[PDB]
């Protein structure tokens, strides 16, 4: 069957800086004029990002190629938003990627390209904050209690969470939201460069980042110590980002009730060398099994044992550098319950555009 | 006509992280088989940096193509050897990039592949030295100063000057060398993740880093102020990779007194934007000038002034970042005089592989 013909569809891209996903979503339109019922009915994902690839006709074909051909419905409205891989570039080079991107959707007469554009970090906020509260159902009625989410990327994180209105505080991180006949106002950040890839390539030859016997760029060998490794991504979080100048004193007075997580962080916290129920981690749990489990083992043997994980060579710093985010720089509790959503169910920012279609 | 029917000829890739270079150089040698009289007889330039392609066989085929093809000769030694844009990846990634790069040079029978690999920072920094100081002719006898070089790249910066042998600092970033009959020891040291493109990447939405109503990829405008962008990048420098606790202490007990300066800095001090005699800067001047002529300037105003340059908009932030290495992060003099290189003479650190391979 193709829901396509009985429901509205449209297609969102999240062209995030490791990868591209392509969704489908079938909804019905209730009488606020909101979206209801939002299923995804296809998903695909790509690697490597759009922004890491040569902006030739060549490269861009088989990339547009291999994210869309195959895809059970073509004929439908397709909004193709990229993220902090693009920011990462001059607009100059971005309009490279997007001329070739115009060039090739023009080539076919189904796909109806409705928008193709790099979205801000603060407009990737509020999609993070709307597609979670559509997952928790707590976008119909008027909640009391406050949401917070986080969206742990490659290129850059975001945080939002409920606050009113405030006067001191820049036009640009604050969003008023109308939603099913209901107004919230929301404060959203996004830190460029602090997505994991960037903030990474600052900590290469940190041997307390890595596990034991490592082989460092710089020819040294890994040590791995989570406490010493997150003391030195909060050097990057506070004394370069001011993260917790920024962060702290507006969740202290807008303290936020239930914390979720998207982004990069629910592959970690899902992998086989952690441990948690109930998708949900703590930061203290989550250093000291990263610390237990991976900065303080030997390389070659946990290489050896994890084949698949392309990404376990980084978990030592990852568990560092997503306590000092949390913990050092957003002043989370330590034993804070933090949600985690498990990657399959695809949960990324993109229900929030069929929810919204402006941009601030 | 045909410059390697009566000298010996060599190909050197600098594979770098915002590109590669292909040089190919002419030479004789001296009675102990050392390099002497080479000469740049091509070079080719490339974007992007081999290690931000996709690893496979039909895009690294093209890449080598493009690199390679046209080159008036090519029954050579080559050495392709990568700098910090492959060593931000793991070895099993880099291995895809070796891998195929392998499989191509086994299929073609004019090249002759002597080695692929990514060289240490330290041996960067070697050849950096080297491919300096051959260009100043100050090689050949022992000099009674001491010249530092800096490499101001994309992913990494190196910086080397010379230092005796001593067992007070680790013998990981002390070089001993041989050439021409002389004995040199020098200090090296690579920061990964401080070239300007890393760098840069921590600061994009920094006001004081663009010049006026720049737009800012979060939305918000340039507010340009050198000495405030400044003390930003200064804050990575130090207070994160502790550029100052590492080098400071080094460079009080053995000056230097001539410092020249190579990579991506070259672009920026030869800019139109400019104005430094002699092909020498001093960081303050190079800061104030940043300042002045695009971190307090309109933007569409200065951009329609200057519209053949893709640079430009990146020009605050590149001197203000200039400033917190050389000053905040290596102690140098903010009035001390930078040699830097046009260029147009191609000067990177490939001559050190021809003239160190022999010694
Ligand atoms: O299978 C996987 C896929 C990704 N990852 C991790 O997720 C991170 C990417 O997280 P993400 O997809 O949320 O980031 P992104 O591509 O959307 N980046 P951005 O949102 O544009 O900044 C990787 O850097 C890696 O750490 C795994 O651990 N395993
Ligand atoms: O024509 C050019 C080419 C590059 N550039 C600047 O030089 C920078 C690259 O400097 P470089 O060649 O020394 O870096 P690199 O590629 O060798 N990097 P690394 O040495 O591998 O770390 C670019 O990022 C750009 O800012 C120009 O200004 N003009
Ligand atoms: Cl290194
Ligand atoms: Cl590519
Ligand atoms: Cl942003
Ligand atoms: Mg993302
Ligand atoms: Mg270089």
């Amino acid at each position: 069957t193709n829901p396509c013909e009985k429901h509205s569809c449209i297609a969102v891209i999240d062209a995030g800086s490791t990868g591209s996903r392509l969704h489908i979503y079938s909804y019905d339109t209730d009488d606020t004029n909101t979206p209801i019922h939002i299923e995804e009915i296809w998903n695909k994902k790509i690697k490597p990002g759009f922004a890491s690839i040569q902006p030739n006709s060549v490269t861009i074909d088989a990339y547009l190629t291999m994210l869309l051909a195959d895809a059970p419905i073509h004929n439908i409205p397709v909004y193709f938003y990229a993220t902090a891989g693009m920011r990462l570039l001059p607009q100059s080079q971005q309009k490279k990627y997007y001329d070739e991107l115009d060039y090739w959707f023009r080539q076919q007469s189904q796909w109806q390209l409705v928008e193709a554009k790099t979205i801000t970090g603060n407009d990737e906020a509020l999609f993070d904050w709307l597609a979670v509260n559509y997952k928790l159902d707590t976008l119909k009625s008027v909640q009391n209690k406050s949401v917070g989410v986080m969206d742990m990327g490659g290129a850059s994180v975001q945080i939002v969470f409920p606050m009113p209105k405030n006067a001191e505080i820049s036009k640009h991180n604050q969003v008023e939201l109308n939603i099913y006949g209901q107004n919230i106002n929301l404060y959203v950040h996004s830190f460029l460069g602090l997505g994991q890839t960037e903030m990474s390539h600052q900590f290469l030859n940190s041997p307390s980042c890595f596990a034991n016997d490592y082989p460092l760029p710089d020819g040294e060998s890994g040590q791995g110590n989570a406490p010493s490794c997150k003391e030195e991504v909060t050097s990057l979080m506070n004394s370069v980002h001011k993260v917790n100048q920024q962060i702290q004193p507006l969740l202290a007075l807008n303290p936020v009730n239930e914390w979720y997580s998207i982004g990069g962080i629910s592959y970690l916290a899902s992998s086989q060398l952690f441990h948690f129920e109930n998708s949900e981690l703590t930061n203290q749990s989550l250093l000291q099994q990263g610390d237990n489990q991976i900065c303080h083992q030997q390389w070659d043997i946990l290489n050896g044992q994890y084949p698949d994980d392309e990404y376990l060579y980084q978990y030592c710093l990852l568990s560092s550098y997503y306590y000092a985010l949390m913990v050092d720089g957003y002043g989370i509790n330590p034993n804070q319950t933090i949600h985690y959503i498990p990657p399959e169910q695809n949960l990324d920012w993109t229900i929030g555009v069929v929810l919204h279609r402006a941009l601030e």
